[PDB]
């Protein structure tokens, strides 16, 4: 028996190596990949709405009158805004170690991102922030809570609450703790209701599928429909430049790297996305 | 690492437009789908039924007189009302803005659909309305809630008295709030009746398919043999027009849209329909 | 987008109607099925049994005179009675609505039917009635209960009570309403015996089917090996037959329409049927 | 869409008569299939076991008389015996009704079979009697049993008790009773160890197949390897046959119809079978 | 329906008898399967074991020294026994009991072959007797135990020992007894761990089958990869000899029936087995 | 019956042959196949990361000073150390048994491999040693346990401490025992976590798989993404050399077997793996 | 001349043989031959009689109103029993006497023909026996006898009794001795009653038959219409088989001669049938 053992002939065999070194857990995207998507040549965006369906269709007595029913603009802008952010290191450092500027790119481009969820979600509203999913989402009703309901139960009552709008909900948007203890939720008699011991349940929840972000606040929950509510515009791609004559670089031999992007929120149907609030 | 990053690969990746300027949520129809239907070009259906077998056989004396017996009769009428509504647009918001027609059209459609349903099941029978499900329907017995009966008990009893009228049942129409309180049911040990935490059991209860529709009001249920018990005769499909010259309109710089539809419901066996209230 | 719903096109579309209007809840007939079933030409049939093969095969010796048997003991008398009704109806009425006839028809049909059952399971023995299964029936064997015994836990005892006749039970009849309180049968930690919450549980207990009618009266239960303990014999097939000269019929425009059936239900082992009551 | 209703045209659908009148419950056979049989042509049979393989191999030392063995011996004699009974019958009887002939032939029939059975498993032994499963085999091991042991754990150590024999059980002899309410035994919380609701478990215990016979008096149980400890030998398979001039008869209008049959009941190894007691 | 039961044609059939008179049960013979087995010709076997690659291989400074490393170390012998055993019977009873002649051999067979089990697990070491695993087994490691183990957790332990040696263990081998007890093991609240009443669990435990032989001691549990650690070496496969003319055999009308086998056990890795003891 | 029992036809069969004299269990190799691989040819390694983005991006009023980010940065070196053993073995031996010298070297190999293993996770990081998951790793956060958490809660916890760092958990390294000790987990009823008596559970907690080595001490769990956190650089392939002449052999009659290798643990991202200690 | 007495050619001439014994048996009419005969091949009749016809027939003026009529059963039942007897001779008798069969027939049929009369009149009515003629018959009317008249004027009143029924009396059943006595009445002066010896008739008295039997009992009467108000339903014929193999016949050169027969009385009107006794 002459193996791939260590005792055997696994020496024979040399690994792979993989070229370079690696850098900190990257965190995986989200948000936006639950927008639909397109890009525009313009500074900002207009689209235009309906400003109820009154259905009064019934029975009629014979040489009676029938029932008259009926059904029922105005135009909505979205501004494009611009994200960024740059480094300044010396002329110095970068020349000494070559791949250094490769790294500290593919390290803006990402952490731009990273903000870009971060707007696309949590998106104040001042200023200039973006107006992000959970400002312009319908707030959860308080109403649907009862004595005694679990968190998941809350989650299920949103779901709901999408229904009012009158489209289906798409997926649930908790924050990773939050996701975390919901699944480890047991029962009067101590039994998982997601799963015993054995392995964690999957994330779906309710018949939804669960997108667990950092970037979702702690105790802050988001339902709705995103594939039909908003869409993300691209203006201008992620991009970088560097700058050896910026500010007082030349004379300080410094050189400065900047990463910048500009997009655009658009938000169609707000009624199809709520906003909540674990009160416990 | 060949990533999708922004800082590595991500830019070759075009983000996908989703056209338009942000439609709400859109309920998901029913009911209607639960009846039988049909087609008629009159403004009127009259069918006839036994207001009676008086069967009164029985035992009999020597050289005594049987018992007479006696099958019947009434003709019920189910008249054809109409249901409808219009919506006025300036002639240049309409040329302002092309897909604002469109729009508008998928609206008064679905609005109509929407206050249809509304008919079929809680139609208030006054004057012109049609008379709906819930309104035929015959009362569901309090005699048969036992101390200490689960909702999901109540369903089953009510299941029950649909086959005191020597029918089957079809379906059961509870409220999307009830029918999710229903679900969530546990035992003495904390286990799920319906489904353990893995995910929601399927909307089926004692044998029968579960609609739950935000038309049926908080707190009601209805089980009955629909499929059997009434009948949507159609007489126009609904439809959408367009007039630039009716009255005031052409000397106004006004269109006018209209959508409407005419129907009939008629209720066979209305022992075969039951309504109910939970008692909380 | 060109969709289907109102707004958009739905209107091009048109529902396909189903001719005819529709019947109250049809009972599901049974029982009958649960006997033998046999023709004959008298007006009673007379059965014998052992209480005969007198079989005295044995042992001979050599030169010795061996054993006599013989073949036949009780002999046991089933009389054959008649169910049947009539409807009486104007003659106008039947040319008017074409298939009013068709259907006085399969309501005659089923009604007598539905007598019929009625006879079979709790029949009697008075006059003209039928002597039926929960008549001929052996109590059942109060001794077998036990301290702490369930519904369930009876039926099945009674299951056994027709062992000591030798034969194998065939099928639980019991009252719709029962069966429904049997598996709602919890435990003492309150989860369900039979089918958690998830669905109902099959018509199957013990390993026997289980026929719920409502013939059976409410509270009493019946166990037995009918395939092999009755046979019901048909004298004449429920059959229906139309008079336009009865009495002074022809002379008032009216039609009569017959239908009726000869029956008589034999017992043969009604060690093979248990009937007994539920003491709650 | 008709249908076989009462309604519809369930109505030109008559049921079939089966033939003839009616037979009770027809137990299943059983104890015979579990052993060997074959069939002879003898007054009876001998075969011999060792009573005896005399081993005394053993361990010798130098220069010694080393130990002499032996193989053989006893002699058993297993007896064909005759079981039989016979039933007359008149001769008006016979000839006014056609089929009670072959009535009590099915019947003698299987009454034979019956008492088979009935020697087969709880043989008496005495006089003419055959010798039964039951009193050759070895008792149960009362020191087996274990404080708070369920029935099942009891018949588990029966099936060890045949190990001691050196061959495997091959089946478990039940009571119908008894077999139910082990069946139906439950856990400290309320489960079912054998089957959840939803379906009687199948008859197999430990491993091995399970037969509840009425033969097997209740609160008896009968553990071994049947299979092949002992065998069934046929000297006349059971028969049926009819005399018109037995004795009186001829002159009293009489009919004698006998029915026999001839066995022979071997047991090989007793050490292979267990009877015992669930005593509480 | 004429079927083949008793009371219908079951009469017309007879059943197949199979001549003769016949067994105990017989033990299923396990531990030899478990072992590695190979052909010999000697009186014994040699084999060298390190007590050796003594693997000095390491990190060194620049000119520095380099390790020494060896290859081995004790040389071990393997004995080869002989089991056997005659036994003798007349010429008469071998001639007149034609069947006696094979049925002795196969019971010598099995006999030697049982013995021969004892040998390879329980094998003394003493004069002639094998050497067998448990007896070479490392001893249990007390120290895993800890405060409120099951039997099962021990066995558990046990398993894990194996490793210390660098090996997998092979499978368990418990006294039938024990394997029943550990079964039946139960939770704090009175389930079933690998039961459940329904059935007996696999014999499978911690990923291992189990060998419940009556071979082993009853108290006494054995682990270890025995398909890698011993290995039986056989030099002469079990055979059956007669003769006529043994010592004054052809003077008495008598014969001599012989079975004797060579084997001899090797033991290769005894860190590999593991011998134990339950201890309560 | 003919079956394969001695004194049957076992005789037919012939037992399978074990080639050779007596290999014990062989550990399963792991750690290493979880990290990243490739080779190289210094005596070291060099990379540089970030010692931290410090982003501070933000709102900026107009006219009004913005925010000043850095990006960072150290340089890490990795040294590349020798492992390594060797054996000293007889010429004789070494002549007198050609398969002596194929075993040696697979065994030197396996043990070679068995202590790389060693390092790899509990790498000391010391004097030679080389630097261990373990050592690297950032100590788990005492404060994620909650009054009444399962082993399998910290494990927990721990797979989400891995995501404070941005990356995703790869597997969890627990030690054999207390994987078992995890697996038999019960709740509060007595019911099994992961699985019910019927079988163990598979090798999966939490959704990430689980490597059981005994390479990681009793009592210590690790939890990481090592796919990308760590990078095993292999400088010499494991070897085997022999030599004839070296120190004081040729004049011994000594053969020297000698067994080397050379390593060196990069570790990119520390926050990518965890190490942790129950606490019972 | 040639004439047919003794001295002649009378001997030419050969008396023809009576087949069949009814040999003495007296020459009269039978209880028999006064009834209406029928066949069947049943076990029973089922008749009906009258129990009113109200005729209002007349004369009627033309232009004026006709006069109505109508006509009203009971269902009654008379069950077929069995009368025979055997003996039992010997084989050689019956060979060396051939006439002998020949009689024995003849004389038994006789005989059973006796005691046929005897249930046709005194029928006990009761268990096995016939319904016979004396106990239906309405009793005698005491209210006509006269002051002082003869027996003879009591049947006469009888005769007259019967019209009551609307049907004519049939005959006479009087006991052998009172026939004889009341044939024998004389007057007052010696004159006979009846008629002198001159042209004395036979069994006729009243214009009636009469039938003399020692069955109907001493001093009782019986009167009535008997050819039509009652009549015997043969089932079998009166036959005569014979057995040779009758139980232990074969043996003992025994042949055993059977005869019965099987019949029913069913009466039709009671009213027509009168029974009395002489007041003397």
């Amino acid at each position: 028996s002459l193996g791939s053992d260590a005792d055997s002939a696994g020496s024979l065999i040399q690994p792979m190596q993989i070229p370079g070194i690696i850098m900190p857990g990257l965190r995986r995207l989200t948000i936006r990949d639950l927008l639909a998507q397109g890009r525009t040549s313009s500074n900002a965006l207009e689209y235009v709405r309906e400003e109820v369906f009154t259905n009064n269709a019934d029975v009629v007595a014979e040489k009676a009158l029938k029932p008259e029913s009926d059904i029922t603009f105005s135009k909505q802008t979205a501004n494009v805004k611009t994200i960024a952010h740059w480094v300044q290191a010396s002329r110095q450092v970068m020349d000494d170690a070559p791949m250094l500027q490769s790294y500290i790119n593919n390290r803006l481009m990402y952490g731009l991102a990273l903000k870009e969820e971060g707007q696309l979600l949590n998106g104040d509203g001042t200023g200039d922030n973006l107006e992000g999913l959970n400002k312009v989402a319908t707030a959860y009703d308080t109403s649907l809570n009862a004595t005694g309901d679990t968190r998941a139960d809350i989650i299920a009552h949103a779901i709901y609450q999408v229904t009012e709008s009158e489209f289906s909900a798409s997926g649930i948007v908790l924050n990773p703790r939050d996701w975390h203890n919901i699944a480890l939720l047991k029962d009067n008699e101590g039994r998982y209701i997601f799963g015993g011991p054995q392995a964690f349940t999957s994330n779906i929840m309710w018949g939804l599928p669960v997108v667990p972000t950092k970037a979702q606040a702690a105790g802050t929950f988001t339902v709705g429909g995103f594939d039909m509510a908003s869409q993300v515009w691209d203006r201008m791609d992620a991009t970088v430049e560097v700058s050896r004559e910026d500010r007082d670089n030349f004379v300080k031999n410094m050189l400065t790297i900047l990463c910048e992007e500009r997009l655009a929120l658009a938000h169609y149907r707000p009624t199809a996305i709520i906003k909540g609030t674990f009160s416990s």
